[PDB]
């Protein structure tokens, strides 16, 4: 079972990062009853013990989902402690070691990832995802003043955001989904794109400048999809065929 082999590699990387100097504050969940404002500032807590338990629950089918959770440890430290705090440097040292190990094992990891999910090697899936990513970076992120939608809201700067928006979305998360080949057709992609606009209507109001920007993001998305409709339709057909053959 390639999921077992993958999980054993990921656990070995956790063992290696746990062994780096001064990393203990990241080995287990923050005690939010001691660090009393922690959840008022941090939205996605993560630590090496939770990461290991997730590896064992088979939650990570690839390098990328594991690395995204590992990166939360660094991002959380940067937000709570500060970008140059020694704790953030320590957490970064674990992410750096992870990247070294993933690089060392990249061919084996690619093979396991392909055995777990054959669509990651499907040329039509790859071409489709490449087009979506180009739409996001060259058209949607090029909308003037679209910066509020490029990355997840940091609760440190907008403290009530996630009490209002419980199903958040942003363009970086969409790009990560594309990189993970989450989207097999335009429908799921447009579900996430439209969630950005719906959340702006809810949080900012229908007449806010934020919402006008989100509307323009959605509109240039539709326009660019229409320009590539015939290629995208063929790719979606061939992806569906690959998905059915994987049965
Ligand atoms: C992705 C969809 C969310 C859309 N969005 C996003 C924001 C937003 C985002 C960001 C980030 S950050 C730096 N990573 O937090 C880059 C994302 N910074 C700030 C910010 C940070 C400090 N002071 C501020 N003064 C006014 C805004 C502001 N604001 C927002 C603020 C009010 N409404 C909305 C809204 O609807």
């Amino acid at each position: 079972d390639p999921m077992v082999t993958l999980s054993s590699i990921l656990e070995s990387i956790i063992n290696d990062m746990r062994d780096l100097p001064n990393t203990y504050p990241f080995h287990t969940p923050v005690n939010a009853k001691v660090v009393k404002d922690y959840y008022k500032i941090i939205t996605r807590p993560m630590d090496l013990q939770t990461l290991r338990e997730n590896v064992r629950k088979r939650l990570y089918p690839s390098r990328e989902e594991f690395r995204e959770h590992l990166e939360l440890i660094v991002k959380n430290s940067a937000t709570y402690n500060g970008p140059k705090h020694s704790l953030t440097q320590i957490s970064q040292s674990m992410l750096d070691l992870c990247d070294e190990k993933l690089k060392e094992k990249e061919d084996k990891l690619a093979r396991l990832e392909k055995a777990i999910n054959p669509l990651l090697d499907d040329d039509d899936q790859v071409a489709f995802s490449f087009i979506l990513d180009n739409i996001v970076t060259q058209k949607m992120m090029a909308v003037p003043d679209s910066w509020p939608f490029h990355h997840p809201v940091n609760k440190k700067f907008v403290p009530d955001y996630y009490k209002v928006i419980v199903n958040p979305m942003d363009l970086e998360t969409i790009r990560k989904n594309i990189s993970k080949h989450k989207y097999q057709s335009r429908e799921s992609f447009l579900d996430d794109v439209n969630l950005i606009l719906a959340n702006s209507v809810k949080y900012n109001g229908p007449e806010s400048q934020y919402t006008k920007t989100a509307q323009e993001i959605v509109n240039v998305c539709y326009q660019t999809l229409t320009e590539y409709d015939e290629h995208l339709t063929q790719l979606e057909k061939d992806i569906c065929t690959a998905k059915e053959a994987a049965l």
